[PDB]
Parts: structure tokens; C-alpha cells; sequence
């Protein structure tokens, strides 16, 4: 069971004007903090984190898969491709595509990687193989960002995101090099300095993956944090709003992350 501080969480989303989903877990004591942990939230760009873990799982079936060169034209350059478009005239390897997708939310690199895993159904198939029965990816990049209310497409729950991130970063779902390569990619993410990272002390190691749909006030972040002298903490913070024109807030994601750490005891 949970040691929940629901009163500050409820007032936080009251000022935000939408819904906030949080699920945190102390991997040493099993204590959990859950607020709307079973509601569905649009994944947005946060699926790229599990997309890279899927490619890392296939690298165990295909040795040296991450060093495979992949060429592409402008037609594949989806808006916001700040890494893949610089290598348009030469291409990138699969490992570089995965690093760009996780660390820079590279949309072109994500579509190119999804085309190699069997599409959104292929990535969803990998999540079922690790035990995730809530995750579902339906559309390709930028289309998956519609975040329509009541739409189960391209959604998951903060609890299922947290439990899946735990099994991929600290569990047996990946081999030791594949697991360490996943943690390294999340640690080097550059998009989450104003979210979960803003609520974590600087002397703590953290690896995160963000996601911003833009519309319906839908932004999110999940991370596994490494406090000093304690067992690691895995958490997910997901937000959405009832109106299309509603804006998201990175400070609300940081504040919810701060409340989850306090509710746990760090
Ligand atoms: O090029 C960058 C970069 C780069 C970064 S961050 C960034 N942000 C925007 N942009 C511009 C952009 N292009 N397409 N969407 N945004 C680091 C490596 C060098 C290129
Ligand atoms: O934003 C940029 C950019 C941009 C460039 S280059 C560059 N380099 C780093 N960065 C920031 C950075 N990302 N990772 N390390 N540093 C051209 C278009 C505008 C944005
Ligand atoms: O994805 C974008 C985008 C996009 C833009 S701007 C932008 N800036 C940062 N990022 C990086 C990011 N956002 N949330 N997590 N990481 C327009 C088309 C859709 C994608």
C-alpha cells in the first residue's frame, strides 16, 4: 500500500487546471506514492525511451545491430530533428539514432527506428513481452501527439510506465551491457533539466526521458534517480488538460516530482 500525500497533489493539479498522474517507487523498501496512477495519459515523446530499450533488446538477438548504418532523405526529416538532419547527407548508425531519440527527442530518428522494429505494433509487442499490458503505441511520430481526451491511442499509465522502466533499468528485462547502455542514454538526456531533474539534488545521478505533446496541456517525464546511500527511486509524472488550447507547465512536473520524493521520504 501507499503512504500518500494526496492533499498537496490535489491542490497542485487544481492550480494547473488539468490532471496529474504520478507513480513513484522506492526500490529498497517497496514504498509507493500513487496519484491517478492507473489513468491513461498520452505518452508523447516519452515512448522514445522504451523505443531504445526495444532496440537494445533486439541487439541481444542481433549482435552488432547498434553499429548498422542507416541512410535517409529529407522526406524522413520530421519537424524537430536536431540531430538526424545534421547527418542527412551521410546517415547515422542505429546506436546514434537511439541516442538522438532518447537524449534529444529526435522525431526523425524515432520514426526511422520504429520502421525497423515492426512499427508501433512492434514496439507494443516488445512491451507485452516484458510484462507491460497497459502500454500501447498506435501511430507514428507527431501523429501520436494528438492527445485527444478519452483516446486510448498512444497512451499508458504512470504506474505501468514506472514498473516497465524499473524492469528495463534495474531488472532482468535486459542483459548487463544492454541495461547499462540504457541507463547511460537516459543519464545523458538534454530535454529534462526543468522537470524531474529540477526536483532532484545535484549530487544524485538521474536518467530521464521527457515527452511534450504540445496540445491539451500534455507534458510528462519519467526517471530513475540514484540518491546517495539509498536504493534507487523510479518515478513517472504525466500531465494532461481538458482543453486543446491549454498549455503545459514544466514547473508543475517538477513540483509533482518534488511531492513524490517527499511522500516517499527523500
Ligand atoms: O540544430 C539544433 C540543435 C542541435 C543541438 S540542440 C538543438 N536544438 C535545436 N536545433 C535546431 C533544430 N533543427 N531542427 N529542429 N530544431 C545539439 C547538437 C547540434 C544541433
Ligand atoms: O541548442 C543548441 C544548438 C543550436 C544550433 S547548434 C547547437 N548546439 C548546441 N545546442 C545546445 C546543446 N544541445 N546539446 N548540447 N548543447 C543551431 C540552431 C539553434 C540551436
Ligand atoms: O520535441 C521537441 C519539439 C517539437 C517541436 S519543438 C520542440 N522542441 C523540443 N522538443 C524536445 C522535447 N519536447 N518534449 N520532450 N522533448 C515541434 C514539433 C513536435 C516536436
Amino acid at each position: 500500500l501507499t503512504n500518500l500525500v494526496a492533499e498537496p497533489f490535489a491542490k497542485l493539479e487544481q492550480d494547473f487546471g488539468g490532471s496529474i498522474g504520478v507513480y513513484a517507487m522506492d526500490t529498497g523498501s517497496g514504498a509507493t506514492v500513487s496519484y491517478r496512477a492507473e489513468e491513461r495519459f498520452p505518452l508523447c515523446s516519452s515512448f522514445k525511451g522504451f523505443l531504445a530499450a526495444a532496440v537494445l533488446a533486439r541487439s541481444q538477438q542481433q549482435a552488432g545491430l547498434l553499429d548498422t548504418p542507416i541512410r535517409y532523405g529529407k522526406n524522413a526529416l520530421v519537424p524537430w530533428s536536431p540531430i538526424s538532419e545534421k547527418y542527412l547527407t551521410t546517415g547515422m548508425t542505429v546506436a546514434e539514432l537511439s541516442a538522438a531519440a532518447v537524449q534529444y527527442s529526435d522525431n526523425a530518428a524515432a520514426n526511422l527506428l520504429l520502421k525497423e522494429l515492426g512499427g508501433p505494433a512492434g514496439l507494443t509487442a516488445f512491451m507485452r513481452s516484458i510484462g507491460d499490458t497497459t502500454f500501447r503505441l498506435d501511430r507514428w511520430e507527431l501523429e501520436l501527439n494528438s492527445a485527444i481526451p478519452g483516446d486510448a491511442r498512444d497512451t499508458s499509465s504512470p504506474r505501468a510506465v514506472t514498473e516497465s522502466l524499473q524492469k528495463l533499468t534495474l531488472g532482468s528485462a535486459l542483459a548487463a551491457p544492454q541495461r547499462q547502455q540504457f541507463v547511460d542514454w537516459l543519464k545523458g538526456n538534454t530535454t529534462g533539466n526543468h522537470r524531474i531533474r529540477a526536483a532532484v539534488p545535484a549530487d544524485w545521478a538521474v536518467g530521464d526521458k521527457t515527452g511534450t505533446c504540445g496540445v491539451y496541456g500534455t507534458a510528462n517525464d519519467y526517471a530513475v534517480v540514484w540518491p546517495t546511500g539509498r536504493a534507487p527511486i523510479v518515478l513517472a509524472v504525466y500531465t494532461r488538460a481538458p482543453n486543446k488550447d491549454d498549455k503545459h507547465s514544466e514547473a508543475v512536473i517538477a513540483a509533482a516530482a518534488r511531492l513524490a520524493l517527499e511522500g516517499l521520504g527523500v
